[PDB]
């Protein structure tokens, strides 16, 4: 731990007494461990207090049923009668909803947080450090590294502790530190001393925070503080619901819910005035005020019945539980709305080297010059063995093992391998594999050279760490590397400036060394080396070269191929300015051409299956790589991103090509082409934000720093588990499988949570409204009532809850994945369903009332008021309105209303068997798809049998009943809900739009 970023390089490396090129003893880091404790934070638990998820209240209507409540406790505690209690069940059977939900929602919430941490804590944070006991860099856990040690880092890296900058490889080093000090653009920095011990972050341009990103180049540092002694460790703990809010779909729901509150709040309201006319009648007595306080009751109870309580928690499940199952892929949600943004794309833009391929590379062809005469130009191919970075395998021509120091050209391509080049390999013990440490293209050199061995070094005595870096270290003592000039995406090269070794001779020559795109490299080559010689780069030659490289790129391997260049007779130093990138494509110029590399690269598994998916799913996937656009054209078409054989000149541009377009054209270009190549950063941004102005959800997939902006730009970006610390900071899904697949999985899911939200909304829609018929018929048809206050809030608390909240849980649609993708902007409720809400509703309204007449006539063990009603009610006094009055006050019978508050129950735990599909039968789409549905209605359906016959319980709400016949007729009255929706989805089935 120092606790200084102002003091020099030195000072700190002997502060613990380090050699800055070769890094802490491991009897230094047995100790500082011990002194200093492993380099992260406690934390890692409870995220939420198990009260704070409890808040599933606060919402909307929720506190709308929790107040409802309120007024219930205090009527119920103002209510004089020998009946004191059927008013206190009322604020039981309305908290009773509320907390069941609760539960589930709190269930659910705690489950995927659990998931989460699983996936995160899964992949350990490595980091590049450099120590004593291995002469190349090492890669160990982050959590390993401690203060005094060296590490390195590179563009796309995570700084993985507090750092002194000791050494900055590249012209200039670039980090993003957004996430600590907010500035919302890249920074520069130097290894200079900040004086003043009291400066703030901003001003330590000496220093690399622990959790900022590399932006631009490479450095070397020594680590001054970890754990929780870190920058960004103190602030941890520090307050800030910087957490978003909610997802455009809950935000959807939430004000569909809010106008709701009108249109219920309205027909309340109403049925408290249709009435009140019966303010005096003998029920109440006939006071000024027990009157419409009833109907006040009846309003409020017809109100939680109405209101989707259930809501609110639904949603909130459903995504927590899509979440929970991204997290089960290997997904990770850094961002709620990902996975339903994600549900209706139309567009997937995606990254090749890495993201669609394994970016496992290995060099396996190679080629330098032969013979040069006139227009005959001739190549010395070769072919190497080994698919990983193992330093182990053969260079081979005509089949036979040969000893690659024999040719001269071989030898010189070694070098430019070895010096040009920014990464290396490390051995790991634990695994027992040889990984790389930098960009897989670079390693894939390194690992040549080791399989080269030029200088015919003495190897086979090493072990295998001492093994990885062998022949480069030798390389790299035959020359020094005075400074590079870092590979920049638009010029698409790479340099290094070199000079002789001991310095044995000073001026006999200093040299540059290239690397790069072959197209513009080799435009930049004025000369070709033969062997130790040189002569003038003419047509024939640059032909020859080019279309080998065609060959290589387009063939049954799809090679990825850089090109090798020296500049024999560079600039001297002091013309050299290093302070504009720009100029670094004229510092390499004037070039010798020397040989060329082709990689394997090959496609991932299941990208091409995952492509054709969409295709059905009628999302568009489109390729977006800086690669070669011939290699790229042709890994297309391994991917099925285009057909084997198929005219692709109109669908396939390269960013010179494109930017060649008018502008028009260009936006146009997007829509038809499926693959851009050779295209800058810049590019695929613009090539979204193109297919974004059709106004399409469109989802970008890479892996690598030059994919950060169009991963930004997009709706959704997807990063993957191998790609850039950058990539992922700029997602809102991270593919740690790094399995392609997931991405479709991620669409179905939320294609599936909208239905599933839609059912559920078809449900208490078409349920609560026949509710509300039921009601507005009766008083209406001048019937007798047929429910009371505490027996509306039970055909809620028994159909509104856990039957609802389980369509949470519905199975996917059968064809989810078939159909075109929804447009975002879509009604929420189609013109059709609002028809097939009401033709339900409506005969779920009267179903109810038909039922408490029929109990009055047909019922043979009632009454016999035959058709007409014997026209009306008005009977009070004996014999009253003499037209056979044979009965007295049969109008009071809890028969006719417990009659109806059965078929309620049973007609809605009906058509929520409706609710398993949109538009499928349960000839499809049979009940036992969902269990949790069917467990929730048997839960009910027993909820509604108690209350039926546990004796002191039909006092509080209705005399019990039904015996056969009686529960039979329910069932003959309810069941054909069934019956009719089964006929609806016919019709919006056997004539199609959605
Ligand atoms: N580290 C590097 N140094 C020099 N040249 C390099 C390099 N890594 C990549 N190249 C060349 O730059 C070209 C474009 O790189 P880029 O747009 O970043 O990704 P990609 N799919 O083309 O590899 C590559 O196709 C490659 O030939
Ligand atoms: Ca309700
Ligand atoms: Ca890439
Ligand atoms: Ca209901
Ligand atoms: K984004």
């Amino acid at each position: 731990m120092e606790a200084a970023h102002s003091k020099s390089t030195e000072e700190c490396l002997a502060y613990f007494g380090v050699s800055e090129t070769t890094g802490l003893t491991p009897d230094q880091v047995k100790r500082h461990l011990e002194k200093y404790g492993h380099n992260e934070l406690p934390a890692e638990e409870g995220k939420s207090l198990w009260e704070l998820v409890i808040e599933q209240f606060e919402d909307l209507l929720v506190r709308i049923l929790l107040l409802a409540a309120c007024i219930s406790f205090v009527l119920a505690w103002f209510e004089e009668g020998e009946e004191t209690i059927t008013a206190f069940v009322e604020p039981f059977v309305i908290l009773l909803i509320l907390i069941a939900n609760a539960i589930v929602g709190v269930w659910q919430e705690r489950n995927a947080e659990n998931a989460i941490e699983a996936l995160k804590e899964y992949e350990p944070e490595m980091g590049k450090v450099y120590r004593a006991d291995r002469k190349s860099v090492q890669r160990i856990k982050a959590r390993d590294i401690v203060p005094g040690d060296i590490v390195e880092v590179a563009v796309g890296d995570k700084v993985p502790a507090d750092i002194r900058i000791l050494s900055i490889k590249s012209t200039t080093l670039r980090v993003d530190q957004s996430i600590l000090t907010g500035e919302s653009v890249s920074v520069i920095k130097h290894t200079e001393p900040v004086p003043d011990p009291r400066a703030v972050n901003q001003d330590k341009k000496n220093m690399l925070f622990s959790g900022t990103n590399i932006a631009a180049g490479k450095a070397l540092g020594i680590v001054a503080t970890t754990g929780v002694s870190t920058e960004i460790g103190k602030i941890r703990d520090q307050m800030a619901a910087t957490e978003q809010d909610k997802t455009p779909l809950q935000q959807k729901l939430d004000e569909f819910g809010e106008q709701l509150s009108k249109v219920i709040s309205l027909i309340c309201v109403a049925v408290w005035l249709i009435n009140i006319g019966h303010f005096n009648d003998p029920v109440h007595g006939g006071s000024w005020i027990r009157g419409a306080i009833y109907y006040f009751k009846i309003a409020v109870a017809l109100a939680v019945a109405a209101i989707p309580e259930g809501l609110p928690a639904v949603i909130t499940t459903c995504l927590a539980l899509g979440t929970r199952r991204m997290a089960k892929k290997n997904a990770i949600v850094r961002s709620l709305p990902s996975v339903e943004t994600l549900g209706c794309t139309s567009v997937i833009c995606s990254d090749k080297t890495g993201t669609l391929t394994t970016n496992q590379m290995s060099v396996c062809k190679m080629f330098i010059i032969d013979k040069v005469d006139g227009d005959f130009c001739s190549l010395n191919e070769f072919s190497i063995t080994g698919s990983t970075y193992a330093p182990e395998g053969e260079v081979l021509k005509n089949d036979k093992p040969i000893r690659s120091g024999q040719f001269d050209g071989l030898v010189e391509l070694a070098t430019i391998c070895a010096l040009c080049n920014d990464s290396s390999l490390d051995f790991n013990e634990t695994k027992g594999v040889y990984e790389k440490v930098g960009e897989a293209t670079e390693t894939a050199l390194t690992t040549l050279v080791e399989k080269m061995n030029v200088f015919n070094t003495e190897v086979r005595n090493l072990s295998k760490v001492e093994r990885a870096n062998a022949c480069n270290s030798v390389i790299r003592q035959l020359m020094k590397k005075e400074f590079t000039l870092e590979f920049s995406r638009d010029r698409k090269s790479m340099s290094v400036y070199c000079s002789p070794a001991k310095s044995s001779r000073a001026a006999v020559g200093n040299k540059m060394f290239v690397k790069g795109a072959p197209e513009g490299v080799i435009d930049r080559c004025n000369y070709v080396r033969v062997g130790t010689t040189r002569v003038p780069m003419t047509g024939p030659v640059k032909e020859k070269i080019l279309s080998v490289i065609k060959e290589w790129g387009t063939g049954r391997d799809t090679l990825r191929c850089l090109a090798l260049a020296t500049r024999d007779t560079p600039p001297k130093r002091e013309e050299m300015v290093l302070d504009d990138s720009s100029r670094f494509m004229e510092y390499e110029t004037d070039l010798t051409f020397v040989g060329v590399v082709g990689m394997l690269d090959p496609p991932r598994k299941e990208v091409m299956g995952s492509i054709q998916l969409c295709r059905d799913a009628g999302i568009r996937v489109i390729m977006i790589t800086g690669d070669n656009k011939g290699t790229a054209i042709a890994i297309c078409r391994r991917i099925g991103i285009f057909g084997e054989n198929e005219e692709v000149a109109d669908r396939a541009y390269t960013g010179r090509e494109f930017d060649d377009l008018p502008l028009a054209e260009q936006r146009e270009a997007c829509r038809r082409a499926c693959c851009f190549a050779r295209v800058e950063p810049s590019h695929k941004s613009k090539i979204v934000e193109y297919l974004q102005s059709y106004d399409e959800i469109t989802a970008m997939t890479g892996d690598g720093v030059n994919d950060a902006p169009a991963l930004k730009k997009a709706e959704i970006g997807i990063a993957m588990g191998s790609g850039t610390a950058v990539a992922k900071t700029a997602s809102e899904m991270v593919l740690a499988d790094d399995n392609f697949s997931t991405i479709v999985a991620a669409v179905e899911e939320g294609r599936a949570i909208y239905n599933n939200m839609k059912q559920f909304i078809r449900y208490l829609i078409s349920s609560n409204v026949g509710e509300v018929v039921c009601i507005f018929l009766t008083a209406a048809l001048g019937l007798p009532e047929a429910l009371i206050p505490v027996q509306l809030l039970w055909v809620n608390l028994v159909t509104d809850g856990l039957p609802a909240t389980a369509l949470g849980f519905n199975p996917p649609d059968l064809d989810i994945m078939d159909r075109p993708p929804r447009s975002p902007k879509e009604p929420l409720i189609s013109g059709w369903l609002f028809f097939r809400y009401m033709a339900i509703g409506g005969y779920v309204g009267a179903a109810t009332v038909g039922a408490a007449a029929w109990w009055f006539m047909y019922a043979e063990d009632g009454p016999g008021v035959t058709y007409h009603q014997l026209t009306h009610f008005m009977q009070c006094t004996e014999d009253h309105p003499h037209f056979e009055g044979l009965d007295c006050e049969i109008f009071e019978a809890p028969e006719p209303m417990t009659m109806a508050l059965s078929v309620l129950v049973t007609i809605e735990m009906c058509n929520a068997l409706n609710s398993l599909s949109e538009n499928q039968s349960l000839m499809r789409m049979p009940p036992w798809v969902n269990i949790w549905l069917l467990g929730s209605i048997c839960l009910s359906m027993s909820l509604h049998f108690l209350i039926l016959y546990v004796d002191p319980l039909p006092m509080i709400f209705k005399l019990k009943a039904l015996d056969l016949t009686q529960w039979l007729m329910v069932l003959k009255i309810s069941l054909p809900v069934i019956g009719l929706d089964e006929i609806l989805k016919f019709i919006a089935r056997n004539y199609l739009e959605g």
